[PDB]
């Protein structure tokens, strides 16, 4: 069964042959579509041919299909698995898994830079401390000084799920979040309750609006620990606009590196659930959603009253204005310090771009529109306009549990 | 089974039980979201028909008895022996109020039950239809205040008879090809313009020439016919601010009028259905405007505006296209003809969510188009996560009429 997507701004139609691979739900069904909703111990029993599937694309990719590297390797981990119950993937193997792990992250604007990953084995680490270290040469290899690398730091996959690695943030980088007794916050919102649990595991805050967080560190399925990334590690840029000179007196500084640390990464079968990764910002990722939202730092009115917009109507379009100059400042920030960074007007295109080529050369990609889609200038952007499949390929990345609500505390 | 909808902005959880009322299917499966594609007999008419009548008498809590025991029989003795049936005016009403309630598409919902009818079934030719549309057109312009409106023409039969308004919409601007190879007035128009000439329509060939409505009656040949002129309120666009704006030439009509949809209601179809609310200012400021695909302006507004558009990171395609913005929700203003802004609608929308989830149980919605074309975001819609599928009474989308046709 083919499938095809259209185009409206360029009449371009794409054929999908891709999305008959795909195993996994996606939480719709004939009658009810669920494109909208964020979020709709394993066994010898299943997980060989999971294994089987996945040592079968991979040697297809390097074109050796059938062959007796191919078929020793099928046997060698099948035995491998009733033996001792899992398995361990080959560095190569781990490395494909990565790339492809984020080729077919449907959520992802950045995947046309998918190949060039930096993928870093952490498997080998053992204590927080440990994986304080790798992280820390994390950062600062994709940090590059501004000039930013994508990377992964992949640490032990899962074995009977008591003895999980992971990273209690749920980025790298993020700022302190404090409620005030007045009911107010302090900081960024969203981390609110990931500052509660550390100040409570001992982090000393020095509660600013832009303190960077601690690391949580979680190894073994031991409790977790708490490290400083040395600040010097740890990019940031001022924020100024290019016209008005009062923006820099907002006070406003955002973190160059971008890195997710709370999700699990699925190569065939195998869970590991530490596997902090990192691109660079497009910017309305901080300029729409960071700074905007009403629930994050919400400096949409602050910012529309020093601009001296009519705020008395909604019909005059201030917020819509005053979202447009701090995102003007956020990209303008960024290039003079050469941070890397990507507007989203460039992104889009590369993607559209990227897209087209997965089709001719992979007969698919899936994509879900509803995160594709910068949240600002919608249709000024050519995704808005491009139809778009969503389905689930493996290797993913996958949601998980926050991990304070599952762990066993051991004291 | 009991599925619950989250926003993401206020932690507000709403249940939805009314999805599983639902008939019709959406092209996902288990395996594939489709959620961003444009388009995805007797025995088979009784079902139908009683499935209307049913939640027809049920929200008029007479469900059981025996007027409704009644019209079912009525209804299924009419079915067996003209292999049809016709709409008592208060279920034409009905079913036409609720296939608005049902449009997951629309966020002027929060409206649906203040919709006019026009029962017009008693239509025989393309002449009647446009008296029909002119009191349509007349009735919801309302001098500027706009009132929403349909009005109705007879259902399909054995669609040899089949009526229809070949405009998409009663209220459009022509679009010619240059023989510069360029595009002159509105480009997604070109090939209805094309079929008017054809049909016989004089062309002034400007940039913003009202097209004549191309209505067919019976199944017959459509024919032009141009709309009174005094009934067609436009709005000359300028901005609060620049005085330049003027110079661009830009005006644009205050009746958007949807003409193309099929009106699905218990089992019969009624295939020529033009229905009226009003402009969300996004529809024609960031759409008509600026689509590429369309009056493609903002290169000509961003140099009126010396922006450096050197580079995309400049953001001068989103400057411009909130000035351009602002300028149509000024000029209706100022001119005092209907228009909200996509703050405005889109926060109204939740709230009828919110009615609807505790009225009915429920509220289909389709993120994809709920959300509007600019300043996604901070739109509180945004953060809203809808529940997408298919309730009947409905307005389906339908084949254009020059690709049917038996001439
Ligand atoms: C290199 C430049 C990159 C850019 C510009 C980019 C862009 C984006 C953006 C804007 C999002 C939306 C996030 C949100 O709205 O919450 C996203 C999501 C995502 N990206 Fe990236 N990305 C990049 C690199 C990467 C890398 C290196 C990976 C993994 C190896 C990756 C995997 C993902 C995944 C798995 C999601 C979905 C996350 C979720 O569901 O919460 N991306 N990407
Ligand atoms: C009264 C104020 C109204 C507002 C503010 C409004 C708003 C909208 C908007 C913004 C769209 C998106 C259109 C697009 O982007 O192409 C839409 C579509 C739609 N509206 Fe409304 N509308 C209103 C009245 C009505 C009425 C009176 C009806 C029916 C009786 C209706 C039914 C629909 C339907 C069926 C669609 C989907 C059409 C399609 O799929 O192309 N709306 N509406
Ligand atoms: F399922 C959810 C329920 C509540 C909140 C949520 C927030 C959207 C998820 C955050 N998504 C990742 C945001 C992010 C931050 C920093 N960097 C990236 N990033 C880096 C490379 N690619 C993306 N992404 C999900
Ligand atoms: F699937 C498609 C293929 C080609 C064009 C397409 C355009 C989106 C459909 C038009 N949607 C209606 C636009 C419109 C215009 C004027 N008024 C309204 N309107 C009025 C009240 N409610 C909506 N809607 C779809
Ligand atoms: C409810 C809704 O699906 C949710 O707010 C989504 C919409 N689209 C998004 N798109 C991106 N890139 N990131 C997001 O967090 C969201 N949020
Ligand atoms: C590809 C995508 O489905 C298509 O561009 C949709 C997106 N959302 C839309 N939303 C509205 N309101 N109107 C539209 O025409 C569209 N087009
Ligand atoms: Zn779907």
């Amino acid at each position: 069964r083919f499938l095809k997507v259209k185009n409206w701004e360029t009449d371009v139609v794409l054929t999908d042959t891709l999305h008959l691979k795909s195993t996994l739900e996606t939480g719709c069904t004939e009658h009810i579509c669920m494109g909208s909703i964020m979020l709709p111990v394993r066994t010898k029993d299943q997980l060989f041919p999971l294994a089987k599937e996945f040592l079968d694309q991979y040697y297809s990719s390097i074109k050796r299909f059938g062959s007796k590297a191919h078929m020793d390797r099928l046997e060698e981990v099948n035995k491998e698995i009733e033996s001792t119950s899992t398995y361990q993937l080959k560095d190569t193997e781990l490395i494909y898994g990565a790339k492809h792990a984020w080729r077919n992250a449907s959520r992802c604007v950045g995947r046309i830079q998918w190949s060039k990953l930096q993928v870093f084995d952490a498997r080998d680490c053992t204590t927080a401390h440990g994986m304080f270290n790798y992280i820390c040469n994390h950062v600062k290899y994709a940090t590059n000084k501004g000039n930013l690398r994508s990377a992964i730091t992949i640490f032990p996959q899962r074995t009977d799920g008591k003895h999980d690695f992971r990273v209690w943030n749920s980025q790298l980088i993020r700022y302190a979040g404090y409620k005030q007794p007045d009911g107010s916050t302090l900081g960024d919102p969203a981390n609110v309750q990931f500052t509660e649990i550390c100040i409570q595991q001992g982090w000393k805050a020095p509660r600013g609006r832009f303190d960077v967080l601690p690391l949580l560190l979680q190894a073994n399925g031991n409790d977790p620990e708490l490290f400083q990334i040395p600040p010097e590690l740890v990019l940031e840029v001022p924020i100024r606009h290019p016209k008005f000179d009062w923006f820099k007196d907002l006070g406003l500084k955002w973190y160059g590196l971008p890195a997710v640390s709370n999700m699990l990464l699925e190569i065939g079968g195998l869970e590991f659930s530490a596997c902090p990764f990192s691109g660079w910002y497009m910017g309305t990722e901080i300029g729409v959603r960071d700074y905007c939202d009403n629930s994050r730092y919400n400096i949409l009115e602050e910012v529309a009253k020093k601009m001296d917009l009519d705020m008395r109507k909604t019909s005059s379009l201030w917020k819509d204005q005053a979202l447009v100059e701090i995102n003007i400042a956020v990209l303008y920030s960024f290039q003079s310090d050469k941070v890397t960074i990507v507007d989203h007007h460039s992104a889009t295109e590369s993607f559209i771009k990227h897209m087209e080529n997965e089709y001719r050369c992979r007969g698919g990609c899936p994509a879900d529109w509803v995160w594709i889609v910068p949240p600002m200038s919608g249709s000024i952007t050519p995704v808005f306009h491009q139809e778009m499949l969503n389905y689930r390929l493996t290797p993913s990345f996958e949601y998980q549990p926050d991990p304070w609500n599952t762990h066993v505390w051991k004291g």
